[PDB]
């Protein structure tokens, strides 16, 4: 296992990529400023496409609590239909 | 293993969650004054945007059966086709 | 365990709900009679609304046997359809 | 597990469906002219309103090896969608 | 266990039931040639109306790696949707 | 057999790659040749969605090319764009 083979599924809620992406990323054999600094690039480019468009609205700044709490709502209802409303719309 | 951790996943039903942060509400040393305290403020903050939308217009003073009854609509027939019906409405 | 948690999930079968009340109520120390008015009162209180929408159109003088045929429905193609065609025409 | 407790979930394959019913119908204490006679009700009685739309249409005289052919369809993209556009032309 | 039991299901992979069927027919007792023109026959029969209605435009003669590749985009978002939007437009 | 190791329509990408890579280290060839094995099978065994995406990746991109390329398919976005470009092409 490789912290940067960790890449989000498509169905995979965030909570438990970023659950994986923290558990593998304490064993990897790094200093702590190379894993926080892991954390500030991999977490979101590695993300799937419907959340990295959610965080890269948030701006600079956000800590996890911003964004799991933006995030938690893809793959619900709420999104999937907004999401698939919106592109009626586009076409 | 934290209560702050405990976050609704999209596609979990509001009981399952309510279930692990309770189960973990259990585990934390703390004292009961702040235990409760957690269960008024956590738990309908860390819950998905459906349910807390619900929630929100459930007002204070709702009372945990009164709530979890209120919240296993989401993810039915019934309630995705409302979502999604509303959300042709919203575009 | 209580009698008074059980819950249906959104997404779950109706014949696995009234299981698992049936299979607590067996459980629950208490008198036969009191037993029966828990079933009358609580399996169609603590249901989901898709069954519980079907099940108070039935009316009164069900035999739990015709309630479950009229479930078995829900969660279905036919049903989903049926569902999201009806509000369609609302908004 | 009694037989006339077997019902097919709305989610269920038929195959499955109809795999318990011969599972079940194997251990009900009754005779071979009981257990047939069991087989030409409940099978299609206990049945999904899907199924049991596809199987009345098919009428009386069909056989098992000729209906599971008309229900494995049910369940599929072509079901659900034709199925789901009949509904949006009804409503 | 038997060979003509073994039907495709309608949410099952093509890959998955050719692998049960190949599981099987290994086991059937019977000639090599009539294991082939088991093959031959059952295959294409047993399988859901979406497959066979991709294997019945491919004619005869095909050969397994070139109707399994046809068959592994049944149930993906193209797929469902191209056969949600031909029925849609059927009605 | 590596030949046999196919994506299924509802299959992530980066669990197919394990699969094909999984039997790979099994295969009894010379690393040339299971070279060329991932440059032509990877490409082609995949299901139609990614396969859609690769092949207009063009040539000489990589896993991590891809991967961050096919993490989409079957998310709520590709569902959606996929099924708004249907309606519109039928």
């Amino acid at each position: 296992t490789s912290i940067l083979d960790i890449r989000q599924g498509p169905k995979e809620p965030f909570r438990d990529y970023v659950d994986r992406f923290y558990k593998t990323l304490r064993a990897e054999q790094a200093s702590q400023e190379v894993k926080n600094w892991m954390t500030e690039t991999l977490l979101v480019q590695n993300a799937n496409p419907d959340c990295k468009t959610i965080l890269k609205a948030l701006g600079p700044g956000a800590t996890l609590e911003e964004m799991m709490t933006a995030c938690q709502g893809v793959g619900g209802p709420g999104h999937k239909a907004r999401v698939l409303a919106e592109a009626m719309s586009q076409v």
